[PDB]
């Protein structure tokens, strides 16, 4: 299966992100946004793997699930990726994700134990859409820095969650196959 290891946020932030989509539109450029169920913040693509790693995986996440208290994170800022001359990625940023960012490194540094390749200095973000090409520069990165440090709502680190991704037609499915709130 496709797998990922991600947080989730809550209604309210979802909202604000959808109606920050429709704002940014189609106009300066052509965007795959991010479907409003499909908006997390992702800690880890996991790739192929089977269903038995996806197991041994799910025993490692409860150890490290509870080892982090549940806190409140605030979703600010729109950030490009690679560079703001050469945008592909689209995405919203976390105010303080060191707890976030820590939990990260710990679930990096434990699946590579397994054989998982690790990844680029992690940042804890939001994807909103991803571009396929740019129609006017000038346009999209004047709307784009309209948003840099919009201040989008906040929503409770509560839970990790390992998912499967399906990709179908027009959109990824995700499949929640397993949830692991955090402490208190
Ligand atoms: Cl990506």
């Amino acid at each position: 299966m496709r797998a990922f290891i991600a947080i989730d946020v809550n209604e309210s932030v979802r909202d604000s992100l959808v109606r920050a989509q429709d704002y940014i539109g189609s106009k300066e450029a052509k965007i795959k946004f991010v479907e409003r169920e499909n908006l997390h913040i992702t800690l880890k693509f996991l790739g192929e793997i089977t269903e038995e790693q996806a197991e041994e995986i799910k025993n490692i996440l409860k150890k490290i699930a509870e080892k982090y208290k549940k806190h409140e994170v605030k979703v600010k800022g729109i950030g490009v990726f690679p560079n703001p001359n050469y945008i592909r990625v689209i995405w919203a940023g976390i105010e303080n994700d060191e707890i976030i960012r820590e939990m990260a490194r710990e679930i990096e540094d434990e699946l590579a134990k397994l054989g998982f390749k690790k990844e680029g200095n992690f940042v804890a973000h939001i994807t909103l859409g991803r571009v396929k090409f740019v129609k006017d520069k000038l346009g999209l990165t004047m709307k784009l820095k309209e948003l840099a440090n919009e201040d989008f709502g906040s929503f409770v680190v509560d839970a990790i969650e390992l998912k499967k991704s399906t990709l179908t037609p027009k959109g990824p499915i995700y499949e929640t196959l397993a949830r692991f709130e955090l402490s208190e």
